[PDB]
């Protein structure tokens, strides 16, 4: 198995959304990752589960259970994803996991944390940055805030949280000879994901005002415009010499335009951006803001990705299945990740409990 | 120093966004942090600068060279994000470093990646996020697309995946006795990040019309609300029994309404959802649904959170200079992370070389 990781043993009891996520990237780093699942579910057509080996058992019968603790006693960390209580009930909660292995990095993905009024509270994405100031912040000015799909809570401030949890522990573990619990709550998660926000509106740079900020769409040096195509280009000039750039590249002679960051004239301003851009399509900005600084680059659809350059020459993406999907990330010199591995068909317990002996 | 990260010790080429923000987030769970700006800014109210060493350093010149590499030798890990070939030409390179400490782990945070087309042009998240088709997924389908702040590439598919790499490499780093360089692109890691939703292009379960999808906003159960005054609630009721459970607290009958996932009848069913939440007022919800699993919460602005319950007692925020910051995210069983020490005045490096041995 190539990657840092080779040689990491994860259990995965399958839940949703954060969990698959950050048991996904752990393979993809070349760990071994073993997803127990429920039998009641031919070979699984989500690609998140690449990088597996799946298997199931009723973790309510007691061989279940028992060939459960079998693999957590063979396995560095365990990852589950379910509401507080649930594991303990399975009898596989933190304390009878430390019965059968003391090393073990026992990854509890939650939304809310595994106490407090909202503990036993169903949740999704959106619920868990709606409480935090996140969910509020995202969107136009005039209008109700927008999703981010679910790439806020679920992912950046919550998968990608357990993993660093999952990782440090396992570095301090070096020294100690002990592994120990991380809990990772997305509404703590996600509000150190925004954390440069909180900053900002402590030194009076952020307001709670949508549409009204540096990074939120409000800026017009910082937002999407609408071409001569109706397809987008985004613009993210913020430093001065490269906004400079942009604007004699859309032909815009600076001296007739409002102070950059004069915040008060920046309706005005982007109505002259407005129609600078809407005078020719997306394509063409594209060439003429290439190997610039202008900070200036179409705003490609999921199905156009495959055809840019810069994503082709990289290999950000691989060919399956479907079709696209992401290669490892990130990238490493020496010990590098290799393809994905689609996801593998049902095996038997048993066998994974004689491969780790 | 309190945290699983106790004991690394970490070199950080001060820069912008992600970077910064790994570094913090190490800091935050107990790693040794030490910052080296340029003294051409010399004076910090930047609270992402917290968990930190700062020191001064012309890398221009022969002495701040030598004394960086002085620094980096003593080091577990180096961060650096400038456009790839500067650290090179500055002789603070992969190769430079390696010759004095082949332990290191060598963290190179870019948006476009160390090669291609793209590699030197400047960016900013908004552009690294519009090339990999998530920017063009976000906002509502009769509008251009809305930057979901600098969540989804600086933090999430940025700092995230640098950190993850760092600390897999560090692991790696046990077996082998070597460092490596880990190449993290803000594109690739993004990408991953939103893996999701190339899994589900590939089984038809995504398409790339904005707004027209199960979490970008395009389902009624998936989706902020307007309410009697104005502000906002978030319904994110996705599974039958949550979204019936949401139909009860709004008082309206499942007979009278289109099926929840009929996407033919959206329409109806978001006009007759609409109208109720429109009803009564935020919080009028908020009592109604605390305690359920029916997924509706406040969709609270950041002033209002240090008055969230569930957030007060996790205490997922600590004050500090007239302004709330979250606290360091995963939490941890054994060796817990302690409140952020606030930026410092700078240290003499020479001061760091004799601290550190
Ligand atoms: C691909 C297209 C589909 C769309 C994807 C969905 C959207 C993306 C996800 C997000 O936006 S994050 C949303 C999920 N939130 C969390 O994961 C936070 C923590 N988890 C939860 O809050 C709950 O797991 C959740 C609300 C998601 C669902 O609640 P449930 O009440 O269905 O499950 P719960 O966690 O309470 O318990 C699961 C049950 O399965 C049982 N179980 C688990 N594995 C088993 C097994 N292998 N065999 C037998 N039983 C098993 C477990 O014993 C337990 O039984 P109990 O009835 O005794 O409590
Ligand atoms: C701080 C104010 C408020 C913050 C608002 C912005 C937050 C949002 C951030 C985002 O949304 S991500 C944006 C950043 N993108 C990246 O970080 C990707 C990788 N970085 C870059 O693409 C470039 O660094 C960047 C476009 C951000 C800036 O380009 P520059 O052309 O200013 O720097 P470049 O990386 O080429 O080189 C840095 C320079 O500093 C010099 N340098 C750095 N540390 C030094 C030192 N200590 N002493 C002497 N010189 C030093 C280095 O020599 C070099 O100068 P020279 O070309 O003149 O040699």
């Amino acid at each position: 198995m190539a990657g840092p990781l080779s040689g990491l043993r994860v259990v995965e009891l399958a839940g949703i959304g954060p969990g698959p996520h950050a048991a996904m990237i752990l393979g993809d780093l070349g760990a071994d990752v073993v997803r127990i699942d429920r039998p009641s579910s031919g070979i699984s057509r989500d690609a998140m589960l690449r990088n597996r080996r799946i298997v199931t058992a009723d973790l309510k019968s007691d061989q279940g259970l028992e060939l459960a603790l079998k693999l957590i006693a063979k396995a560095d960390v365990l990852i589950e994803g379910y509401r507080p209580g649930v594991t303990e009930r399975l009898g596989l909660g933190p304390e009878e996991c430390a019965k059968v292995n003391d090393r073990l990095i026992y990854a509890r993905m939650t939304g809310w944390g595994q106490t407090g009024p909202r503990s036993q509270q169903a949740g999704h994405d959106i619920n868990y940055i709606s409480l935090n100031g996140i969910l509020h912040a995202i969107g136009r000015g005039d209008e109700r805030p927008v999703p981010p799909l679910n790439l806020v809570g679920d992912f950046g401030g919550g998968s990608m949280f357990l993993l660093v949890g999952i990782l440090a522990a396992l570095w301090e573990r070096q020294s100690s000879g002990k592994g120990q619990v991380v809990d990772a709550a997305m509404v703590d998660g996600s509000s150190v994901l925004i954390q440069m926000m909180w900053a900002m509106r402590a030194t009076g740079m952020w307001t709670d005002t949508r549409g009204a900020n540096m990074l939120d769409g409000g800026a017009p040096y910082y937002d999407t415009y609408e071409c001569a195509d109706g397809r987008y280009v985004a613009v993210g000039a913020i430093e001065p010499q490269f906004y400079a750039a942009m604007l004699a590249g859309l032909g815009l002679d600076a001296a007739e335009l409002p102070p950059q960051n004069d915040r008060a004239r920046w309706p005005e301003l982007r109505a002259l951006l407005t129609e600078a851009f809407a005078s020719h399509d997306r394509d063409h900005w594209g060439a003429v803001f290439a190997n610039s600084d202008a900070c200036v680059t179409p705003v490609l659809a999921f199905g156009e990705v495959h055809n840019e350059p810069h994503i082709i020459e990289r290999n950000t993406f691989y060919e399956a299945n479907g079709g696209w999907q992401p290669m490892p990330a990130p990238r490493f010199s020496r010990t590098a990740s290799s393809q994905p591995r689609p996801p593998a068909a049902t095996i038997d317990i048993e066998a994974v409990l004689t491969d780790w002996d």
